[PDB]
């Protein structure tokens, strides 16, 4: 039953590089503590060079689960705290409509007006600055979910200003190595360039992600399949880990509102397990993720929980998804964005099939 798990992903995994002429894939699976890696096809098409254990992919927004962690880690350090507004930590912000807005509100996307990106003319420090500065509400602090790169990239911002660093070395310099991730970065070194795919767009042109305003916050991870499944790792069995990222990860999986059957914890989503195919398809339906939505508190808490994220850049598709209780979790990267639908399909009948 150990050597289905390869069959399974081939059955699953495999057809969707044909089928959306993907370049190359990671699928990782992780059970009982046994990790599974199937690759496939190319990480670089003009290179003839093969998808492996050192290829780097962009996480797109599975980013969000680092910065989430790093808030969980400065929550629990006592550098923060969830109930605190972002003028406390960015003081050209205090007093600002804005700093209204919790850190909890920000991070969940619940401010109540901000939308999926900024606005395209805001890039520089001062133009972000300006846009959180003009900042004023619409719904209700706190009762509408809009998901949104400028909400958590904002809390992001503020957690690396609660430790004294710069987002990125928050990452690279504390978060990713309590975690054990050897190949994991917001800024690619010299020496893994030939290690880091490129991505492929809708034309198969090959491309690499933009730079943009808060962006690592929000979208600007890469990583390899090893280094993620020993997130997934973590996230399945913290006890393992230093107490701090402990209690980070913890905090990351506490429900914080519900929309209907998906409920939103801390970059994660979180669902009743088992959860239908159709409950994972729709908490990425246009309607969640494209729209606001008014929430409500949590009314059924979930007993044994499932979480997953997808990311996307422009040119990579990832998916992210663990059970507690079934020890089991999977990963997969590619170096083209296929629909959310068929990573969230594929990787349900593969953790289905295997108990
Ligand atoms: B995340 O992957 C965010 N998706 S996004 O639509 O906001 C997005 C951000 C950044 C890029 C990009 N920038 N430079 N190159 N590509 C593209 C898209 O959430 P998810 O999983 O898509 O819902």
């Amino acid at each position: 039953k150990d050597q289905e798990i390869k069959k399974l992903v081939d059955q699953n995994f495999k057809p969707l590089l044909e089928k959306y002429d993907v370049p190359g894939m990671a699928v990782g699976v992780i059970q009982n503590n046994k990790k599974y890696e199937m690759y496939y096809g190319l990480q670089s098409v003009q290179d003839k060079k093969a998808v492996n254990s050192n290829t780097i992919f962009e996480l797109g927004s599975v980013s969000k689960l680092f910065t989430a962690t790093a808030g969980g880690y400065a929550k629990n350090k006592g550098k923060i705290s969830f109930d605190d507004t972002p003028g406390k930590y960015w003081k050209e912000l205090k007093n600002t409509p804005i700093d209204q807005v919790n850190l909890l509100q920000l991070a969940t996307y619940t401010s109540g007006n901000l939308a999926l990106q900024f606005p395209d003319e805001v890039q520089t420090d001062q133009q972000v600055l300006t846009f959180f500065k003009d900042w004023k509400p619409k719904n209700p602090i706190g009762e509408y979910r809009q998901y949104s790169n400028p909400s958590i990239g904002l809390f992001g911002k503020v957690v690396a200003l609660s430790m004294n660093k710069p987002f990125d070395q928050v990452l690279e310099k504390t978060i990713f190595p309590a975690l054990g991730l050897k190949h994991s970065y917001v800024n690619v070194p010299k020496t893994q360039m030939q290690n880091y795919a490129f991505g492929y767009n809708q034309e198969n042109q090959p491309i690499r992600v933009n730079p943009g305003p808060l962006d690592a916050p929000a979208y600007g991870v890469k990583s390899t399949l090893p280094d993620m499944l020993s997130f997934i790792h973590a996230n399945l069995n913290p006890q393992k880990y230093p107490t701090d990222i402990q209690r980070a990860i913890n905090e990351t999986h506490q429900g914080r509102y519900q929309v209907n059957t998906m409920y939103q914890a801390l970059g994660w989503e979180e669902f009743s397990y088992p959860a239908t195919l159709q409950t994972l398809l729709d908490s990425n339906s246009e309607q969640i993720v494209m729209k606001p939505n008014k929430v409500t508190a949590i009314s059924k808490e979930p007993s044994v929980k499932m979480y997953h994220k997808t990311g996307s850049t422009s040119g990579f598709g990832t998916y992210v998804v663990f059970i507690p209780k079934e020890n089991i979790g999977l990963v997969m990267l590619t170096n083209k964005r296929i629909p959310n639908e068929e990573r969230i399909k594929a990787a349900y009948v593969v953790l289905n099939a295997i108990k």
